[PDB]
């Protein structure tokens, strides 16, 4: 059985991942840091009753800065796939502490990649690399593509792009297999609660059961090609199974704007949004049944946004034979949903 070794496996992309290739019979390890309280809810019911199920899945205590402690783990584990998905993933933190974010999701790609090399590894471990389509940032092509030039528009997309650049380096420094997935935005029930759209769906349920008056939100007019987690890390894995190394974008090839998102979560509990002020300002907010329900902070909004993201997934539907299977429709309506569930359970 083949061993993978999943970074950032208590997230988003790295639970549904460990699900996957646990169905598939992997022996999984996942490394987590270390929290003050519980911080394993994505993965706990994967080893709630590891001593009956005897399932292939182990969790490690490490972190993306300690480069000894990645060469120690690895060193021990020889795994055949390396998913690096760890980072402070999130835009708006990127500018409060772009130092860090950088060390994580910069250097943390390096440490990895170095880590093959010093136990030799080369031949045995592929590696896949969470790259993004914030890399193209103020898009020079639209749709964007694998051969869309890169304009970051954020610390985290500029440490993202060092990660993309080093692994592409590795891989024609040292014949390694690695690559990079440049996956666009995706979601799920799982979504950290401050992006956007987590916090719409959680925001619109609170709403529905009478625990929040109002939702407050920045950019409305953002656009973003939006898929479902779980339809992405199989492409994750798709790629690792390709003869060669190279890289893929995986997206749906259509693009929404939050404030459609908006729309369409109300819409799920049989509301209807009217917006009212100046369109685009400050001064916008969402109106349901008379009542004010979305406003714009300032707050949200980034120093240098990202307006618009669409992506061409041509290259891994007709090489990986992958597309996505959720709808947009569809992922609205299963977050609002999952987020009334969560609240009634
Ligand atoms: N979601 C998207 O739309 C999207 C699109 C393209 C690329 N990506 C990238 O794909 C990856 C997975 O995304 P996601 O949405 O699943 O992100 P996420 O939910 O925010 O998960 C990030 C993971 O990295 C871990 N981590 C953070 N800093 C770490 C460190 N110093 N050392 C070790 N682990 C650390 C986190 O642990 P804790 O639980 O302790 O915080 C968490 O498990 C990320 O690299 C992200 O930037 C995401
Ligand atoms: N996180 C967040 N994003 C918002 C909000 N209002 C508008 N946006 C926009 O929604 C888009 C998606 O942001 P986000 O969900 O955080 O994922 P991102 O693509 O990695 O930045 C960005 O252009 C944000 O500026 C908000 O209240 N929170
Ligand atoms: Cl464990």
């Amino acid at each position: 059985s083949k061993v993978a070794l999943i970074t950032g496996i208590t997230g988003q992309d790295g639970s549904y991942l460990a699900e996957f290739l646990l169905e598939k019979g992997y022996m999984v390890y996942g490394i987590i840091r270390r929290s003050s309280s519980f911080n394993t809810g994505r993965v706990e019911h994967l080893y709630k009753d590891i001593h009956i199920t005897k399932a292939k899945f182990k969790l490690l205590y490490g972190d993306l800065t300690d480069t000894g402690n990645l060469i120690s783990i690895i060193a021990k584990i020889k795994p055949d796939e390396i998913y690096n998905l760890a980072a402070q993933s999130h835009v708006k933190v990127s500018f409060e502490m772009p130092e860090y974010t950088a060390n994580v999701d910069g250097i943390g790609t390096l440490r990895l990649l170095e880590a093959i090399r010093a136990c030799g590894l080369e031949k045995k471990t592929k590696f896949y690399q969470a790259s993004t389509s914030e890399l193209y940032g103020l898009v020079q092509e639209v749709p964007q593509k694998e051969t869309t030039p890169f304009y970051p528009r954020s610390p985290y997309a500029c440490a993202k792009l060092y990660s993309y650049w080093i692994v592409v380096n590795y891989r024609e420094a040292y014949n390694m297999f690695a690559l990079n997935g440049i996956l666009f935005n995706h979601e799920s029930i799982r979504r950290g609660p401050t992006f956007v759209t987590r916090k719409i769906t959680m925001a619109v349920a609170r709403i529905k059961l009478g625990l929040q008056d109002c939702l407050y939100l920045g950019n409305l007019d953002a656009e973003r090609d939006w898929g479902h987690a779980k339809d992405y890390v199989e492409a994750m894995w798709l790629m690792l199974q390709q003869e060669q190394p190279r890289d893929f974008c995986v997206a749906t090839g259509e693009k929404h704007s939050v404030r459609e998102f908006v729309e369409k979560a109300f819409a799920c509990i049989g509301q209807t949004v009217e917006w009212k002020g100046e369109r685009g300002t400050v001064e916008e907010h969402g109106v349901v049944d008379g009542v004010v329900r979305v406003r714009v902070d300032p707050r949200y909004f980034r120093p240098t946004e990202v307006d618009q993201l669409l992506g061409d997934p041509t290259l891994a539907e007709t090489v990986l034979g992958w597309k996505r299977k959720v709808s947009f429709e569809e992922l609205v309506r299963g977050m609002v949903e999952g987020d009334i569930e969560l609240l009634q359970s």
